[PDB]
């Protein structure tokens, strides 16, 4: 039985597009991913995000079973296309309504609100003036960012800028199987360094307007890269694909600096020139702490998500898989947590996403049983508690998340919920994991 | 697109124990797999039959989706737990009287009713007596044969007295995976010769019961084995096991004699002194058609083969379904052409096939599964190609109407045309039933 330090925090995680529902509801206008998943053979089965679990409704609900679960905080994203419909003009106070509420609810419940301004619901007007290779959008996100600080700044202490912009630069200007689904690898490294401008510009904007008291942060799914054998040439690609997976973003973000070493690596792409002078040092802010995110390690040896490394190739990492097919090794967890420590010891970290896919079912007798959901949390939790015994500053843990929901490309067919969701109906049901989680988060102790 | 012989027979098949429900109603008592399932870690989650799809309550229901979908037949098995409680002694009327109706709706529907006498849930008081392994129990079903052919002949002119009976003597007598959930291999090839002689003496008793022109059969999931390599040792190796899977009932009911390879394989463990004198001529019964069921090829180099510990079993090559089994149709065209050139004269009429998929309601209501279309489209294709080949296949019935309990898996595993949400029992017809309902209509399979 492991304990955990004295104030961790244990919380769940969503993302607005992939739990909100009511799509096209109070002055929303469509985002990347509207348009996306109504495009014939983007989303599995033709799945969108119409209505998904309707949260967007049942809001109160599923704060009091946050509550009942005994949870600490809860990690949401923002819906940009709610809260200024287009992505410019005025705020729209009806989009920001919904949050309030929120937030003032999970307060009153004693549970702390984490706000994602970005989860890739890209309203879809910037997509249609050049999206994230399109510089201007930075900048517009940066007045997002001041807008939803004006207005939630009261009530949410705790902000993360962006979630996994790895994802929606090179799965969604790379390979294309993220929406806008655009497949060049001089947009998709265009679209990472405008997710580093915005980011830098949005934490500038955060300051500005917070308390002195609120917290800044960005989420990173943090890549865990090995290599196939101790050959010197795949050292050479854990190298490639540590650069791009995470040191494109690090490297600014955290450093103020694109690795060189990625630079030479695309040298035959591009020549950088849209990074404008004074655009590192804009993306290179103080943050609170670094939010990462982690499901599966790395193994290895015009239309991918990795610009310039073709030479390298990918292999299924040993270990059961989830329903993803992703292999389950909490080393990778540990191992990616000590390589942090190591790169940036003074910045504390929090796990804003961890956890794992499964074929739930909800059987005659109403219940959804998912043992194998506890065994990879509670595995993943163990290597925290290891990586923080050696030295690391963890300070919370996110599940991913507190519902099924809709996931991306997947649509509904892949959950990874401590709550069922019965589609059709909207109604919820916790699962055995879920009372599992509840005893951790209220003990603080993993059996 | 191939068009069927306008004579052909389209249907859906289920068990007993796998959709009807009220486990405790109207007389019934626990069979072989309601003990089993209350058996801790041998059924996925602690699943059982208790409530299953609540078929014996909402048949009609069914009986309707059935007529919409334009099906000319269904494939069911009568539940021995229901008609004759201790598998002995009076029939009741009510269990009788289930049956009686649901024949009655299907008829009235211009539905053909087939009944299986048993697909495994032997009453626990034979199995209390030595089950299967227990010459009586052959007896037993014999006299209940008569029982169900009394009460059902009317209605009922098509008979299939055991399925798949290879999983009911060596997963449930040799490996123990099914029950009653016994590890003994001489218990297994005993059982397997009293599925035999049980197989004759049902044919038997329903031929003196039943109008001339009623139809008697068996089913059997027939093994399409092959070898990893072209080596002499593997072409072995497919022998065994092909004795082992299919001829240790093929030789017995369709030729009078148990293949003396077998008996060889078999000698280190027993004289086989427990067939006797008189007992392949009983288990020979001369049949209307050979039911096959099928769904993925066997690739061969406590067990529940016994006498073949020297044999290693592989994963053939092709796409997998839920159950993680290989996609291959040329297993069940090859398998059809070997059943015509050693049974030419027998009709076959394939009895099962389909595939489980993670089929999920999404928050319309709707339930897609184009893979399960896939895979029953190039299936059929198979069959049809067989038939152009000389193949007499002259119906197919797609396992199941309904997803259920799927044994030893629990309900984790969704087999139906049409989707049952356990919890209120909702059914939901998939895209494979629109589909299958156009094929059954027209008999034309669109390609
Ligand atoms: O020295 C940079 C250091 O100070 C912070 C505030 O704590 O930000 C200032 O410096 C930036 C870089 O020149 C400006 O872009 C920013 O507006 C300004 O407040 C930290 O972000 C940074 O670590």
């Amino acid at each position: 039985a492991l304990t955990f330090p004295e104030g961790f925090l244990w919380g769940s995680a969503t993302a607005s597009y992939q739990i909100e529902g009511a799509a096209a509801e109070d002055g929303r206008t469509p985002s990347i991913w509207d348009t996306y998943a109504r495009t014939p053979g983007r989303v599995r089965n033709g799945d969108t995000g119409d209505v998904a679990t309707d949260h967007y409704h049942r809001w109160r609900e599923d704060v009091a079973l946050m509550a009942e679960l005994g949870l600490g905080a809860y990690r949401f994203s923002l819906a940009w296309p709610r809260i200024q419909p287009t992505g410019r003009g005025p705020a729209l106070q009806k989009g920001l309504d919904f949050y309030r509420r929120l937030a003032d609810e999970l307060l009153a419940k004693g549970i702390q609100p984490v706000a994602t301004l970005y989860h890739w619901d890209l309203p879809q007007e910037l997509e249609n003036a050049g999206g994230w290779p399109e510089r201007a959008t930075a900048e517009r996100f940066a007045e997002y960012a001041a807008i939803a600080a004006d207005a939630l700044g009261d009530r949410v202490k705790t902000w993360t800028t962006l979630n996994e912009p790895w994802c929606s630069a090179f799965l969604g200007y790379g390979s294309g199987v993220h929406a806008p689904g655009r497949t060049d690898p001089v947009a998709a490294l265009r679209a990472a360094h405008h997710l580093n401008l915005g980011h830098g510009l949005a934490v500038q904007a955060l300051r500005d307007r917070l308390p002195a008291d609120a917290q800044c942060s960005v989420t990173l799914n943090i890549h865990h890269v090995r290599p196939l054998t101790d050959s010197d040439a795949d050292a050479d690609a854990v190298r490639r694909i540590d650069a791009l997976a995470n040191r494109v973003f690090t490297g600014p973000m955290l450093q103020g600096a694109y690795p060189e070493d990625l630079v030479k690596d695309t040298a035959g792409l591009t020549d950088w020139s849209f990074v404008r002078d004074g655009d590192l040092r804009l993306a290179h802010q103080k943050l609170d702490f670094l939010g990462v995110n982690y499901y599966s390690p790395t193994l290895v040896s015009a239309h991918s998500p990795w610009p310039g490394a073709d030479r390298v190739a990918f292999h299924q990492p040993p270990g059961e898989t989830t329903a993803m097919g992703w292999a389950v090794d909490p080393s990778g967890l540990y191992e990616l947590l000590r390589r942090l420590s190591s790169d940036f010891p003074a910045l504390p970290l929090v796990i804003t996403e961890n956890g794992a896919a499964f074929h739930d079912y909800a059987d005659p007798e109403g219940n959804v049983n998912d043992p194998e959901r506890i065994a990879y949390v509670r595995d993943h939790l163990a290597a925290v508690h290891r990586a923080i015994k050696d030295g690391s500053d963890v300070r919370g843990y996110f599940l991913w998340s507190l519902l099924d929901n809709f996931e991306w490309a997947h649509g509904y067919s892949k959950r990874f919920g401590a709550v069922y969701v019965d589609y059709p109906t909207g109604t919820r049901i916790p699962k055995a994991s879920a009372r599992w989680y509840a005893e951790v988060a209220r003990t603080g102790v993993l059996p």
